[PDB]
């Protein structure tokens, strides 16, 4: 899986250990081994949410499987929780796009997962 | 809806008011309240369009509905017009990927829209 | 087509020539003129792969068609090869997500490709 977060929160406000915590917490939520999980945080962004420049985030979670109605509700609770706790972003100023990737459409180690 | 633009145009060439203008114009174009609209602009990128470093943009628009043939034509005219007017990017050096998002695949406020 | 690479490799490690090299190599691989090929390299990113921050890359390739099982395996060997050779990223620390875009969902030149 791959999780990306883009935010107008400044880099100095991202705590030590944030990437590692996102890895572990996504491993816990998805059940996927942590070795397969990639995470990416992009602070200091020029962004707005509902016309406002208060802290917000736009995020993506891609996974081969483990995406669906109930799963996505659980990941949203988990990930909004972590953004609120660690980056002080209100959950109502977060969007997370979920992508259920076909294995044939994910490349790794010179091939794909098909 | 959420609109992202990535560009090699430098940050100092992004005029004041641009995020708010994108928000307003996208709200009107999609027929949705501006509270739903998120915008994100990423200048100073290392990018080429047709092998040229001439100003260019790579963009995304994600929406739960209001995405489709005619609608996307209209959005392209609107958004290329803005990028041309504000960032001086030629419309033929802009790509915009449109995504019609399922409500279950968009997280917000500790849950999804499903 | 568009190819984006996000990486923790520093900016000074990206060869001069790299964006042009990707443009040419992807034009050849997709069978489309280089005028249609957009490339975007984002270095110095805060990211982790498998919980470690050894050089890695998270990438996307979008195309209107020319996406599928064997074609994606081919792209993956090509792009991992370039990333290993030019940026010194191990292939088993690269993800590439592939997107087969509908023409109506790609904006360009004030309209779409439909
Ligand atoms: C120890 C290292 C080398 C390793 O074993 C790795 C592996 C092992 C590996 C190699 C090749 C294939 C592979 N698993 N592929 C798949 C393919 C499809 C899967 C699907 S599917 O598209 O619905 O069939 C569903 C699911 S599930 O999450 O719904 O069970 C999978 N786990 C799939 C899968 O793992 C797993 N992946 N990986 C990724 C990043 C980093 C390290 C590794």
């Amino acid at each position: 899986p791959m999780f990306i977060v883009n935010t107008n929160v400044p880099r100095a406000s991202v705590p030590d250990g944030f990437l590692s915590e996102l890895t572990q917490q996504l491993a816990q939520a998805t059940g996927k081994p942590p070795q397969y999980i990639a995470v990416h945080v992009v602070p200091d962004q020029l962004m707005a949410f509902g016309g406002s420049s208060e802290p917000c985030a736009l995020c993506s979670l891609h996974s081969i499987g483990k995406i669906g109605g109930a799963q996505n509700r659980s990941y949203s609770k988990l990930l909004c929780g972590l953004l609120a706790e660690r980056l002080r972003i209100s959950p109502d100023r977060v969007y997370i796009n979920y992508y259920d990737m076909n294995a044939a459409n994910v490349g790794w180690n010179n091939s794909t997962f098909a």
